[PDB]
């Protein structure tokens, strides 16, 4: 038994998982787990259960699970980089694509894997050198990875009719090559948009992949890689009804390769009530402190926060979640930024509000959860080390998500999940048979 | 009133509308309408009454109906081109939009309008003339569209904040531009690929919509013409529950513009288990047609299906379907062929097979739905033609395609339809589910 090649230990896993599913299906596939109203199929199949996404979980009262692991068992438990306090993004696929905890060599491994495929065909770059800059950079990924699917080795297997037992063989090699390709699409969209179409130069075969991505940004902080480690991992997976992680699950249901799939969901992502949440923060966060100063009192602070609720305005990143509690996903940047950037001023301003606006919203009544998330606090870090395009925040939210959703992805293949086909009905046909 | 401008007459429809769905769910939004099992989760949602989709109904004794006509009735009620006898595309659109026939000027004003909305900019051009000759024709359609978001007239106007009561109105704006610029980047992919890159040459304002798609083609046959205005208007609307259909619904409700949502959708048709049947059918057709040759007797093929289904494989474009007799669409193309290529050797054979598949497949008892669908007739017709490069086959699929889901997109905004976000579940989630 290989004890880091991914793949052979996935060969392993699957048969067990096939099994135990057969086995829950004889005893329970009739079992009703619920009701579909007309409200329902109005309302976007609001409270339905509808698909199995085996790789996260939210857990009301501790937050996202990566199988069965919370946020902060990730932090202790994920290898780090030498040096380093923040899991790696490796780590968290390993353990979303086999259950378990990597080991500091599986981790290794797949470093190193990643950096070996991470080439692009000329065709893809000469694609992102002509885009103009009025051509949004989600559009510029999503295009890109779709070109890239001339490399899909299931595409090419799928068209030599090979067995269906094979399938998540070729999704796992596609889905290992596009997370290897990803941040050198992503870098050379950022610096053709905001670093005139410099160079993104060269993967190095020892980093990890956060690094290279850093790397090939033009970066060159040892706290921005670190901040980069924990960003990728924590946005990796939140479920599967979330748009991208759904709309990924519904085209690969057809058996198009991940390179369509994930760039049909970074269309998904890219719409405004998936995508844009980080971005609005710190629109509103820049807004205030021009508005108020630097250094505003928690008074002040706090009659600014009461007037805006009263005049029927939200706060931002607030007031929205199932979470009983803080977001753990948020929690983790406070304390990066508590021991890398206490003093910055914007830090400070997310950290007084943190204090002042859940109080408010409880004592407002409003809100049933008054705690913030995680997108409460992402922008003001990645606008300290220099990454202030926030256009450009959505790429490293589709960068990360890739993790997840090509990590379930294998699974779904794996485990012969069909062809997603919901019935639809008409408004008429909807009267026609509530009427019987 | 304007009889005419679809924009008006769709301002005028879209408020009664709103006001029957607001009645019908006060008075039966809580009416239970299925169950959801455990099976649908792990099945793709099979049988599971999921969403809201106005334009198209599939009746399961008679096939698809379009706002209530059947595809034989839209044949003789919707116009035709001057001197020709298919329903022209333009026809079908007004009526998935509107629900009522168009009239012989409105189909003249819908033609004028596709001419007029018909330019490419020049990013998504050259994009196009830099694919290589190894990307598939569905990957460049899908790129293309998604580059040409930078044109979305809604992108723009919600970042900023237009009212919720006039989405659809930029959404119909966007729809109508995205459905007149497809045939120009789907000849252009036809033409780089296929036509050593030569140019489309020009729109001709007079024109209907499928005529100068088969003039930018490079085609002259004015029944090929013909066959595309059938093609195009047969192909246009199979319900919601369909992937590309769905793909479109599900990154729409996110605010995803048209390009954005219509790219998703491509992605999802490129799947071979949604829109490749049509070049299966055809390969298995040829390999026949070379094993037993031309004018084969009825009872050496009747043999020759036997044997193919007693060695455990399937009859291509036979076989599957909720439908209990033959698809319309399928008829469509036969009374094509039998008008305009009745003595074409393939047509013969996919002709002989219509006699006897479905009789040997009765008799055999096992497949649930003996008759065949649209994919069973579409290549014979393209290929007698001239148009034999199957890879492109499903390009003119998704140009039909557009006008129904772009037709419902409009409504979806219009209605208010929310954000598509069913709730997943893992198999160690739903195990203990089920135990409570
Ligand atoms: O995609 C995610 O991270 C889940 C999501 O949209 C949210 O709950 O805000
Ligand atoms: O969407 C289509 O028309 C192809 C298809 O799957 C169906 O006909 O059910």
């Amino acid at each position: 038994a290989s004890s880091t090649n991914l793949k052979d230990i996935l060969a392993d896993l699957i048969p067990k998982e096939q099994a135990r599913i057969k086995t829950f299906r004889q005893q329970h596939g009739k079992t009703v787990v619920g009701q579909i109203t007309v409200d329902m199929m109005y309302g976007g199949m609001r409270g339905m259960k509808g698909l199995v996404y085996e790789t996260s979980v939210l857990d009301p009262d501790e937050g996202i699970r990566f199988r069965g692991f919370s946020i902060p068992e990730c932090q202790k438990l994920l290898p780090k980089a030498k040096g380093g306090e923040e899991p790696l993004p490796e780590g968290l696929f390993w353990l979303l694509v086999t259950g378990h905890i990597p080991t500091e060599e599986q981790v290794s491994w797949l470093s190193k894997e990643w950096a070996k495929r991470a080439a692009l065909p000329s065709h893809v770059v000469t694609m992102l050198d002509n885009f103009p800059t009025n051509l949004h950079p989600m559009s510029q990924l999503s295009a890109a990875v779709t070109a890239l699917n001339s490399e899909s080795n299931f595409a090419r297997a799928y068209a030599q009719g090979i067995s269906r037992t094979k399938y998540w063989e070729l999704i796992y090699e596609d889905s290992m090559d596009l997370i290897a390709k990803l941040p050198c699409v992503a870098a050379k969209i950022y610096r053709n948009l905001y670093r005139e179409g410099s160079g993104i130069g060269a993967i190095d075969s020892n980093l990890d992949w956060s690094h290279n991505f850093t790397n090939m940004l033009g970066y060159t902080d040892h706290q921005f890689t670190e901040l980069t480690r924990l960003y990728l991992t924590i946005h990796s997976d939140h479920e599967g009804g979330n748009v991208s992680a759904h709309t990924s699950h519904l085209v690969g249901s057809a058996l198009s390769d991940p390179y369509l799939s994930f760039a049909a969901a970074m269309n998904g992502l890219a719409g405004p009530l998936h995508g844009l949440a980080n971005q609005e923060v710190l629109v509103w966060l820049t807004q205030l402190q021009k508005e108020v100063g630097k250094d505003v009192s928690d008074e002040k602070l706090r009659d600014y926060i009461w007037n805006t609720l009263n005049s029927g305005r939200v706060v931002p990143g607030y007031g929205h979640g199932v979470l009983r509690k803080t977001d753990p996903r948020y929690t983790c940047q406070r304390e990066f930024a508590l021991k890398h950037l206490p003093n910055d001023p914007m830090f400070k301003l997310v950290a007084q509000l943190y204090k002042i606006v859940p109080n408010v919203l409880l004592e407002q009544g409003k809100a049933k959860n008054p705690w913030p998330n995680v997108d409460a606090h992402s922008g003001v870090l990645l606008q300290y080390y220099g990454m202030t395009e926030m256009n450009y925040y959505t790429v490293l939210f589709g960068v990360s998500r890739a993790l997840g959703v090509l990590a379930q992805l294998i699974w779904s293949r794996a485990l012969g999940f069909p062809l997603e086909r919901p019935k639809s009905m008409s408004t008429e046909g909807l009267m026609k048979f509530v009427d019987s």
